[PDB]
Parts: C-alpha cells; structure tokens; sequence
C-alpha cells in the first residue's frame, strides 16, 4: 500500500489522514504536541466559546431595551468559566481527534518532532526520547504556524501573552493592552472588555488594514461605543514590566495595563523540517511554496494549512488537506477558492466572500457597488442596533454578483447565501428576485441587491 | 390611463398601487383604518420588537453560562417598553407607508371602507361621513385577515384578548393562558413567558400540527425547558371571567389566569366587500378563489395576500401583489412560492422551505432524510445549547436537496441559503462541497449535507 507521511494533526493533517486511508493507503501521522492542533485546542473552539461567554455578559450590562428592562453588572468567575471551556475543549478533541485517529487502525500515530532525514523519509524524535525514521512515498506538511511577535524592545523579557495564554487565563485582568489589529487581537480584545477589563488595542495602521475600510470603521465605532480604546497609527515602542504590570511607551503616550496581548500575526513552522533536505522551496514569510494540488518544489511532498500561504482558516486547512491526500493517492484535485467566506467573531461579526471594489479594481475588473447601512434594514431597526452595513460588488457589464462584505450581527449566517449565490453565478437582479424571510439578518442582501436598479 | 382600485394599504396593496403607477396607472387606493395595514401596525413589526426584548430579558435571568455569569431577575417596566415599541411602529409607517402614498401624486388615497357596487364600480362609505363611488377599469382586493374566535362558551363576553390587543399591552400579566398552538399563539406565548408571565398554551393537537412532526417536538421541549406549560391535546370548553381573572374549565381540569389570549387563526376580511355583486367567488374558508396570476373569477378583479389563501406571510403577499398589478396593467406574470422561507420567531426559531417528508410522500415523491441534532453543530455545542436540529430533505433517485426544516437559533438565517441551494436545484453532495465558515449555524446544513453518504 502508498505509504503517506502526515506531519502534523489540525485540521489539514486530519483531512488528509482520513481521505489517505479511505483510498487505501498506510498512514504514518506524526505529531509533536497535543492531538488535534490549533482550532479545536487552542484557537477556533476556545475563543469562540469565550466569546459566547462574552457576550452573555454584554447584554446582562446593557443593551438597547435598558429603558424598560433593568441591566446590571454581572459578576464573572472566570476561573469557573474556564473550568467548563476546557472541558468542552477536551471532549471534541477526543471525540473528533482522538477518537477518529484511534478509530482508524491503518493510520499509525507517533508522538514526537519530525524533520526530513532526506527526499525519501523522516527522522522524528520521539517525545520519550530516542529516534525513528519513517519511509514515505509521498509526505503531506501540515505543520501550522505559530505566534508572531515583533521585535519591540523590552518585549521579549516581559511576560506578555499571545492568544494561547490569554485563552488559558483563569482571570479577567483590570486592564489589558493589546498590540495587533487582526482577526485574532479584535477577537480577544472585545472578549475580554465585555468580560470585565479595560481594553486599549494599538492598531499600527486601521483595522482590518487589508479588508475594505468600511469594515474597519464599523468595528471600530462598535468597539469604541462599549468602551474599548483603539488607537489607530500607533505603535509602542517600548515594553517594560514592573510592580505586576506592563508600562508600555507609545505614539499616545504611556499606557499601563495588568496584561498584555500580543497578536500581530502567525508565522509557519518550518525550522524544525529541514525543509532544504528535501529540495521544499519556502517564501520569504517562511511559508511552503505549493501549486494548486497543494505540490510543493517536490512533486512527492505536498503542503497544507497555515505552513503554507493559504488563508488561515480550518476549513480551507482541511479542504487542502482531503486533496492534498487525493493528488498524494493518485487522484487530480485543486482547491478552489473562489466563493470561500470568511468570519470574523466580533460583534457585530465581520464576513466577506470574493471580491471587494479595490481588488477588482486592482485585478481590471470593472464593477460598480451598493453599500446597505443597517439603518435601512428591518431586522436591525426592530433590535434598536443599526450598527453595520452588508455591501454588494458587481461585474459592471452583466451585473454578475462578484462580492459581498458585511459587518452585522449574524453576518456569518448571511454571507453563507451570498457565497451560494456567486458560486451559481448570479446576477443582483436574479438574488433581488427570491422570497426572503422578512425581518431576518439576510434579507439584508436582498434589499441591498434591490438598490441596483 | 387605466384606472386601477386597490382595496386596502398592506404589504400586497402597497405593492400593487407602486407597481401599477410605476406602469402609468392611476391608482385609487382605498383604506378604512390605518395606513399600512397588519404587519406594520400590529403584526410583524411590533410582534418581532416585542420578542427581541423577551430575548434580552430571558439572557438575562439565565444562560448556559450561569456558572460563571451571575444571573438576575430583571426588573422589567412593560409601559416604557410598549412607548418604544410604538415610537419604531409609528416611524416604520410614515417611513415606508404613508410617506411612500404622498410620495406618488399618481396615487390617490381614500379613507373608507369599500365595498363592489356593481363588477365596473366600488361604493365608499367615506370615514369622514358620506359616500363616494370609485370606477375602475382593473380592481384588486387586499383586504388582509382577521383573528379568528372559536365558539367557545362563554369566551365572547369574557375581556380577552386577540395578537392586537397583546401587543398593545401596556403590563405583563402574571398568568397568562393561550389558546392556540400557531405560529402567532406561540411566539408571542413564549414573548410574554420571558418578560414575567406564567404560560400555559392550549394546543388542540400538538404544537405546528401542520409541520413535520420534529418541529413541534423540538419547541415543545424547549418551551417547558424555561418554564412554559405545553398543555397538549387540550381544550377549554369554558371561559368565564370573575374577580379580575379568567376560569377556563379545560381538558386538565380548572385553569385561572389574568389575562386570555385566544391565537387560534386568521379568517379572510371578506364580509364588507359585497363579492357577490362583482362575481367574485371565494371557498369554504372565506377565501377569495385565485390562480396563479392573483386572477379571480371576475377576470377584471384581482386578489392577494391574507384575503386569499395563501401562505400568510408580508413578503408573499406583497410579492403577490407586485405581480397582480403587472397583470392589471397588462403584463402577464405569476408567482412562484417553490423556495418560499418561513420562519417562526420563537426561540430557537423555526424555519423550513421546500417539501417535508410526509408532503413528498403525499405527492408520490420518493425521498431520503437526515436529520443533524444541533448536538452535532459546532456552533451549537460551543454555545452550550445543543436543542433543535437541521432536516434536509432530497429526491432519492437524484439526491437533488427538495426540502429543509430547521429548529435552531438563527433558523431564519441559515434557511436562506437552503432556499437558494434548492432554487439553483443543487444535489446535497454539491451544497456539501461548498466551504463553510466553521462554528456558524448555517454550517449545520453542509455537515447534514455530508450525512447522505
Ligand atoms: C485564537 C485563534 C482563533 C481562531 N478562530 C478561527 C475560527 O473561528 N475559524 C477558522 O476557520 N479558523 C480559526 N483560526 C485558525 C485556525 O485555527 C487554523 O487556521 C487551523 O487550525 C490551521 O490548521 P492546520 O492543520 O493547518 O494547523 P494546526 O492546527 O496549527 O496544527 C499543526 C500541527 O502540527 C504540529 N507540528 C508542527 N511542527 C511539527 C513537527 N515538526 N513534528 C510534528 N508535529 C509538528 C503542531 O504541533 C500542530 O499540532 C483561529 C486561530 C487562532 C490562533
Ligand atoms: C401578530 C402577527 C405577527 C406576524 N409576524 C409576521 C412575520 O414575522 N413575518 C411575515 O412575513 N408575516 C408576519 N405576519 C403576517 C403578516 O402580517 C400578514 O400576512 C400581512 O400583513 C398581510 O398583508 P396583506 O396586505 O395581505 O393584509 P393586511 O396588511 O392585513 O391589510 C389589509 C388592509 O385592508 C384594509 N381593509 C380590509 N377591508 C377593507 C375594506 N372593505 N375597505 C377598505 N380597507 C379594507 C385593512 O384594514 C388593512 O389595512 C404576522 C401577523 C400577525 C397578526
């Protein structure tokens, strides 16, 4: 049988384990740490959770009903909150981790660190210790990436967290300062303001600096109407940590705070592969080169995930990972992109799918827009919460729906009908057309659609 | 210019007069009581406004989260509520009503009740005193409907009240009893049960005794998870009123609350109207016959929304009504309701579209079902509330997806892009391909998707 080495168990590895042996193949899965990556230990699962948590809290301190309904400032143990997300942390690690890799005989799993010996196999130090070499006809990399963290003098000798130890935290610190303007920083960022602390995010540049700038106005006057600080063009440039809290210099002066997240990006892991012994190529940010099959410069090893330059999400890690083992088992399959949505868990959410108006623009396309503020939907005027806006990009000439952005509450439920709608190749017109739910989030885009003509 | 009667000011008539001027029509609209009609004054609007109160206020006496959030009875002022209520209700109606009727010259706008003087003509008794008769080349009723009263003994002189006078409430009863078991009934009982009433609903059947069976099961046992008395197969067969409270003599014995609200159905307002003199026939129900053009028997007059029989939702009648004027202007349109939503606002909310089970069966249809308990949806389990489920419903020999039933929270959300996946008669394989964001509801539908192979 096709011997396939799978370095890694996210969301990528486990795709590629699975659809690997369903074609018949043997599987060697290698793995450093804890089973199941980053998603559902550290990253997508915990946090939403946290956020959950959060915005209970959030509308127990205030809402839009509080001149007939009385609020009040809800007392948060987050050790005990903590309590229950670990909890359920640990069972969909086991029973969709775990249990799967255990349940699946053909594939071998070995608990250590590996790194290519040469093009033709591995060399992994076992977490017991000692070394074995595993042979492989065809490899999958699905190492992941880990934590940025900028060169900021003081930074590295202060006990800063990155998202891993401010999801882990058993306490919601007074003040937190936040250094990032990513999805990861503006997640945590609200979490923990609307769970008890004073937040202050240090954006170098706006908000969601690579995202249409409507986006980033719109979490930022959300951010700022709950009392969370964002200091746009801002930077520190100084990090200390005296008396059991960070003093921070920066652009607006000093800023004190009891902890300090750090949040500025993820890099992939690849120093530990030896990558050069086996002729895989890397960019300059350090992340595998592949093609569209997830090949990288050797045909026998492919890559998958956040080692590679692909978006960061655990959706398309595992979609690259389940063609990645079809191309690895013979079959011919690419990864198609085109109508992939993205979330960012805020509130109100952000979400977006295929073009916005500059990247059309940048790619010669041209399109014209409409931009629906919430104010003008009925769902949001029915809540008393207009904050937000769902816009809609066109191919100009056959008025081809090409794009959405949104940034409402449910705007992750909503953007999942636009992306159906592009993926069928829809005109505005035709989206306008359809029976929508009066009063839902997503009738949004209907009428939206419906200022076109 | 053709002369166009339309009857009423709700969304079908407000469709039709728009569309028939957009057509160089002059329209004579005729309104006996508030412009707008139901939805706007009485129905959607504040119903949906009431009900996200009810959502703050249930947050904020207990969530899944109650280990670590304290919770706290809030104190709830029901007159300031209902002010703002009306404040949004008022604006919503000048907004989009009344502002959109003086906003067309082309319109002419009658206050009286209207009634067929002969199958040419309209007599008017004018609100302000008199009459007026209204010729017309083209007529098309929209009268809406009316809540039904079951003729149970001692309920017509008993206080109680209709979804209007609930609605309208300046308090929230202690106890309050509900006869019904419709979409109105139960989502203004469990409205009223989370801003402090004692509920206790009188279904005659089981709740949604029209849907798929899992649908009534699942809000069955979400209703008497927070309190709420779920009195199945169940009647009063008296209503007495005494000492300021009501005495219903019931199926489980003696039943006492301070307030009744009877939501048993709506009966087309088709007594004023005279349709006999005009030739126009309606069924059993009261309903005024037509077909798929909103034509009536009386090829010259028109019918649509509440006053006809069909499904009884803003949207659809106002889409009924768009077409109705395209026909009575000379075009030749017809509605199609195939991906017709519906969504019930209750929480967690109901949503379907397309064929149930059992509909397809009746129709000689051969199916093949999954049904996705939300114990099963990431979105779901980080929440901590695993109630409801996701149906999907398909034509065995095509697997092409026919059908989707879905109790969740932000049903209404994610049935929208199940409508879409079945107007673009996608097969459960192909809507399973798409990406979706992870932990968002509506991914619920690609992994039931998943579970036909
Ligand atoms: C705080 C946070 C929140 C997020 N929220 C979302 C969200 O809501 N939605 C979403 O779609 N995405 C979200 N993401 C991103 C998502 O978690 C990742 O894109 C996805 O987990 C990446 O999967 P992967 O398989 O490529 O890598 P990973 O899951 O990161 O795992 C790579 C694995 O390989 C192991 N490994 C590395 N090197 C070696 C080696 N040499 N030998 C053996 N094992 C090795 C690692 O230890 C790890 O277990 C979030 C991320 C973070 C950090
Ligand atoms: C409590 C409640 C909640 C609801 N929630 C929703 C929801 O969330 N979503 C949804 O899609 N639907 C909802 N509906 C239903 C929706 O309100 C109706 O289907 C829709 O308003 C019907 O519109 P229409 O134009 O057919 O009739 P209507 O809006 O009912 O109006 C008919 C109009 O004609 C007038 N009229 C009648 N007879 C005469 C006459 N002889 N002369 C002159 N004028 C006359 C009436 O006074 C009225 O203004 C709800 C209904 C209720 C009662």
């Amino acid at each position: 049988p096709v011997q396939v080495a799978v370095i890694g168990s996210g969301g990528a590895a486990m795709a590629a384990a699975l659809k690997a042996v369903e074609q018949g193949a043997q599987v060697t899965l290698i793995e450093r740490g804890t089973i199941g990556g980053t998603c559902v230990n550290v990253g997508c699962v915990p946090s939403k959770i946290m956020i959950r948590a959060a915005h209970i809290a959030h509308l127990r301190r205030e809402s839009p009903f509080d001149g007939g309904i009385a609020a009040t400032v809800p007392t948060i143990d987050r050790s005990k909150l903590l309590a229950q997300q670990q909890a359920r942390v640990d069972e969909l690690r086991h029973a969709k981790y775990e249990g799967i890799l255990g349940g699946n005989p053909a594939i071998t799993v070995v608990h250590g660190e590996a790194r290519f010996k040469d093009d033709q196999s591995l060399t992994v130090r076992l977490n017991e210790g000692g070394e074995r070499v595993v042979m492989f006809d065809r490899c999958l990399v699905a190492t992941g990436a880990s934590p940025a963290v900028p060169p900021i003098p003081g930074l590295k000798e202060s006990p800063y967290w990155t998202s891993t130890e401010a999801l882990a935290s058993d306490t919601i610190p007074e003040r937190l300062a936040v250094i990032g303007s990513s999805v990861v920083a503006l997640e945590l960022a609200q979490a923990f303001a609307r769970l008890g602390s004073k937040v202050t995010v240090l954006a170098r540049n706006t908000l969601f600096f690579r995202e249409d700038p409507a986006i980033g106005e719109a979490v930022t006057a959300a951010f700022r109407a709950e009392g969370i600080e964002v200091l746009e063009h801002t930077q520190a440039s100084q990090v200390a940590h005296m008396d059991g809290e960070f003093v921070l210099t920066t652009t607006h002066g000093e800023l004190r705070a009891d902890k300090l997240l750090v949040a500025t990006g993820r890099t992939p892991n690849t120093r530990s592969l030896a990558l050069d012994a086996a002729g895989v190529t890397v960019n300059a940010q350090g992340a595998i080169v592949i093609d569209q099959g997830m090949r990288t410069s050797n045909p026998n090893i492919y890559a998958a995930g956040d080692c590679t330059d692909q978006p960061q999400f655990v959706y398309v890690a595992a979609a690259a990972g389940t063609r990645a083992a079809i191309n690895m088992t013979g079959g011919d399959a690419a990864l198609d992109l085109t109508a992939m949505p993205a979330v960012v868990f805020t509130d109100p959410q952000v979400a977006t799918v295929g073009y916005s108006e500059a990247e059309a623009h940048h790619d010669g396309i041209e399109t014209d827009s409409r931009t629906l503020t919430l104010d003008n939907v009925p769902r949001a005027l029915a809540n008393f919460d207009t904050r937000g806006f769902i816009k809609l990009v066109i191919e100009e000439g056959s008025h081809r729906l090409i794009g959405v952005q949104a940034v409402a509450p449910e705007a992750g439920e909503l953007i999942q009908t636009a992306a159906l709608a592009i993926r069928n190749r829809m005109t505005v017109q035709e989206l306008a057309d359809q029976l929508f739910p009066y009063l839902t989030m997503v009738e949004g885009l209907k009428l939206a659609a419906q200022t076109f003509n």
